[PDB]
DNA sequence: GGGGGAAGGATTC
DNA sequence: CATGGAATCCTTCCCCC
């Protein structure tokens, strides 16, 4: 089995560059403005020019403007990036029937029944990067290995605008030297727990009694990591389907007032239903982000689909439940619909 | 004991 | 200071044969 992972370079920003080439060259910062104060919000992402000075996804626009006060700042245009993505995604389909679209800019392809070896996989890679570059003018990074996991790691090493292969020879070397924290699905919280257990490299998971690993990080993560170090990780490329659709917004100011919060919530439901586009959910959740950035949600499943009408009143109940049960203020409020018929 | 769904949350990207 | 959409997994209940 041969997997080929494709990850579009600094996507949102590069899309902005494509639409207005004049940007090419200057540091571009695509940010999500939260309507609170001036320039309140976080950075969705930035092109590498800006990344060099520490302006990256996650940080306050405010901190960004402080570092690069003269960089170009754009308001994230999701639908646009989304449509561009869908196109780039379609091209890959022309390279493999089996395609797993991981995110707005990631895809895995099972190029087993199309290639015989890694030399040919690499070629197919270059051929792909080139296609997308002509058709859309979008630079992407390619990763190629024996399984999805190492395929991604491959790309992680090669970006930006790179193409790398991780042959069975290197796969073994990495299992031995790759910092466990660079393994997908291993965030800070998990990586730190792994340190305390002494586990610092994929292999290290072998030097520990299973059960203790399962207790410290969970059975799922355990079996996953272990199957990686044992070189037996082999999950197939599966077409994934949307199981949930929601939307959350940020309020001008924190609140615990049902009448002041209702609007925001009702707005979230509006967009949510619009995105359902003929999809009917039997489950609704009200999600709330407390002033101290904590997250609490209250949901409910129904034996029948949900009308917007229903969703409206039901969501007010759950919000009331949140308020009655959580003394803190609410910073962000939203809804999430799932369990589509 | 144990299947199985629901709810609230944790963690990742 | 701190956006935001969505998947997967974990723990705890709960109904019940
Ligand atoms: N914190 C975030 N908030 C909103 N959108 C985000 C955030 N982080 C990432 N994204 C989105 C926009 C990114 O361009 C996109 C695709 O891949 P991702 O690796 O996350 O970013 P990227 O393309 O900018 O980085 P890279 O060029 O290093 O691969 O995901
Ligand atoms: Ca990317
Ligand atoms: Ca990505
Ligand atoms: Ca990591």
């Amino acid at each position: 089995m041969i997997v080929l992972f494709v990850d579009f370079d600094y996507f949102y920003a590069q899309v902005e560059e494509v639409l207005n080439p004049s940007l090419k060259g200057k540091p571009v910062v695509v940010c999500v403005f939260s309507g609170r104060f001036e320039d309140s919000g976080a950075v969705a992402t930035a092109n590498y020019e800006a990344r060099k000075f520490g302006v990256k996804a996650g940080i306050p626009i405010v901190e960004a403007k402080k570092i690069l006060p003269n960089a170009v700042y754009l308001p994230m245009r999701k639908e646009v990036y989304q449509q561009v993505s869908s196109r780039i995604m379609n091209l890959l389909r022309e390279y493999s029937e089996k395609i797993e679209i991981a995110s707005i800019d990631e895809a895995y392809l099972d190029i087993s029944d199309k290639v015989r070896d890694y030399r040919e996989a690499y070629n197919l890679g270059l051929e792909i990067k080139n296609k997308i570059l002509e058709k859309e003018k979008i630079t992407v990074t390619v990763g190629i290995s024996k399984n999805k996991v190492f395929a991604k790691i491959a790309a992680d090493m090669a970006k930006p605008n790179g193409i790398k292969v991780i042959d069975d020879e290197e796969v073994k070397r990495l299992i031995r030297e790759l910092d466990i924290a660079d393994v997908p699905g291993i965030g800070n919280i998990t990586a730190e727990k792994l340190k305390k257990l002494g586990i610092n490299k994929l292999v290290d998971t072998l030097s520990i009694e299973f059960d203790k690993l399962k207790g410290m990080i969970g059975e799922a993560k355990a079996k996953y990591l272990i199957s990686l170090a044992r070189d037996e990780y082999n999950e197939p490329i599966r077409t994934r389907v949307r199981k949930s659709i929601g939307r959350i917004v940020t309020m001008k100011r924190n609140s615990r007032n049902l009448e002041e919060i209702k609007p925001y919530l009702f707005r979230a439901i509006e967009e949510s239903y619009y995105k359902l586009d003929k999809r009917i959910p039997k489950a609704i959740h009200v999600v709330a982000v407390t002033e101290d950035l904590d997250i609490v949600s209250r949901g409910r499943t129904f034996p029948h689909g949900i009308s917007k009408e229903t969703a409206y009143s039901e969501s007010v109940k759950l919000l009331q439940k949140i308020l009655e049960e959580d003394e803190r203020k609410i910073r962000r409020i939203g809804v999430r619909f799932s369990k589509f018929i």
